[PDB]
């Protein structure tokens, strides 16, 4: 795996450190990114989910806390999105 | 069919796994998908619907589930989507 | 031709249909613009029309039925797009009786 | 030079209407601004993007740019800032527009 | 360093002067792009944050303050953003 992953989550592209994808072991993105897969198009490594959410997974998994915009409706969405990439500190931090 | 598909519905575009819309049996997307279509200019399959709503219509078919935003104020769309997609479970879900 | 798939431009709102779903009802605006027209700087077909409305003016051309937001502030303002596309039916269901 | 499609950009917001709606009411601003009548002609503002911009709010102008379009007034249901859309069309100069908002 | 250099921060590209970068000694830009790190797949310095915030991070690297757009949701994300880039004044301006 390249330094900086390139990835297309349901049609939104993120660039992040592969480090960033594997920092938190058992979790799916670790499970996927382990140093030892679906491509867009465009050879991108492709995520099936919600675009606009990751976002806030990606700034999670690069601060191990996330800062969420004011009066942000999509808490209980952002929870469901914690429970598939397996981040269970996140999860607890939504509830 | 491509393992990652580029779709435009009504003016918005999402990618998603080809698995993801043939995953529910016997629903539209299933039909239009089967392996066994409508492209617009730059040659995305095209969908006929509201492009805002199949974001929800998209996470159904990803997790057999969908959490909606707070306060969300087109349930009353969104269950008339699912009835077109023809997924009954999801139609259910928004009674 | 036409294209199966027309884009379009709304008063700056970009849409995306069918071109069957234009000409779905006969005598109305849109079935007399495209039986077989502007164009923006991009080529796509536009509609001097307010962009935010025609999303509605839209699905309701694709189900003869439209399901409007919980709490929706501009059904007035719809109406008056209904009747601008002439779309006599969906003009009644947005009129109040009282 | 006017193309047939004007993209405007009003305070932020953009806006594409046909150049005959901004030039349909004679004696105007937009139609000042943008009458051939002008003849020699060219200078209006310009944002970074190339489009015609107009130094006014953005949100109103949807509202002005309609009355242009139908020569009436439908408004959203519990619109509170009428008088800033009469501000609105004082500038613009169209006084009809102010007639029927009062 | 060239006079005008190019950046990817999280998915998102800029472009900006090197004495914008510099413009705050001591600041983790600075540390970075100081006179005596991380590349993307296309060769630009990669910088693994939130894009579409790093916009108002170079507007008070130019001007020493930064206006936000009214009704602005993300002053808490970019107090984060401005934590991580070690500007401590806009962290205060922020608070």
């Amino acid at each position: 795996f390249p330094e900086v992953v390139e990835l297309n989550v349901g049609g939104q592209v993120y660039f992040t450190r592969h480090s960033t994808l594997i920092s938190i072991p058992h979790s799916l993105l670790w499970k996927m990114f382990s140093p030892k897969l679906a491509k867009d198009s465009k050879g991108r490594f492709f995520i099936d989910r919600d675009g606009f959410l990751f976002r806030y997974i990606l700034d999670y998994l690069r601060d191990r806390q996330v800062v969420l915009p004011d009066h942000f409706p999509e808490k209980g969405r952002l929870k469901r999105e914690a429970e598939y990439f397996q981040l269970p500190d996140l999860v607890k931090l939504l509830t």
